């Protein structure tokens, strides 16, 4: 199923997710719906928070042909380094994009869709995305890195869209 994606300024977006207690069928369905939703929404990543599910779950596909599925359950940032930034966009902040500072490289530990633990070292688009998603899990948005002026503006643009 395709789930509804919240938009700012829904305060549900500022909630802090809990850790998945056990990777089971219920969890795997959530994972499956999140992939469907992400591809439907044309995003390269999605955090459970965005669909009103407050558990540490993230799905990713940064692939060019959109055929590389990546699931991060209960992810942990192990090491990080460098600084970088692109013009990021968010499914929760429709049509707004901005450069935000990010580590250039990251190393994380997580559980896969089968609840199997794995380690991954990433860089380029993949690392920034991973960072974007993990921030969601702690109720943080990209616009938070910006100026109040810029923040107000983004907010206004979003409310007008959602109005139409
Ligand atoms: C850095 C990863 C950005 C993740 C978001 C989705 N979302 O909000 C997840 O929480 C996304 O797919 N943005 C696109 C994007 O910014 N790219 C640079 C591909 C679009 C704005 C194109 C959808
Ligand atoms: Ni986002």
């Amino acid at each position: 199923s395709v789930l509804q994606v919240l938009h700012i300024p829904d305060e549900r977006l500022r909630k802090v997710a809990k850790p998945v207690e056990e990777v089971n069928a219920e969890i795997q369905r959530i994972v499956d719906d999140m992939f469907e939703t992400m591809y439907a929404e044309e995003g390269i990543g999605l955090a459970a928070t965005q669909v009103d599910i407050h558990q540490r779950i993230i799905v990713i596909d940064v692939s060019e042909n959109r055929d590389e599925r990546l699931v991060l359950i209960n992810p942990e940032l192990l090491e990080k380094s460098g600084e970088t930034g692109i013009e990021e966009g968010c499914l929760s902040i429709p049509e707004q994009r901005a450069l935000v500072p990010r580590a250039e490289k990251v190393k994380i530990r997580a559980l896969d869709r089968d609840g199997k633990p794995f380690e991954l070292e990433a860089d380029g688009l993949l690392a920034i995305c991973i960072q974007h998603e993990m921030d969601h899990l702690v109720g943080k948005l990209f616009m938070d890195y910006l100026s109040p002026l810029k923040q107000q503006r983004i907010r206004q643009k979003v409310e007008k869209l959602d109005r139409l």
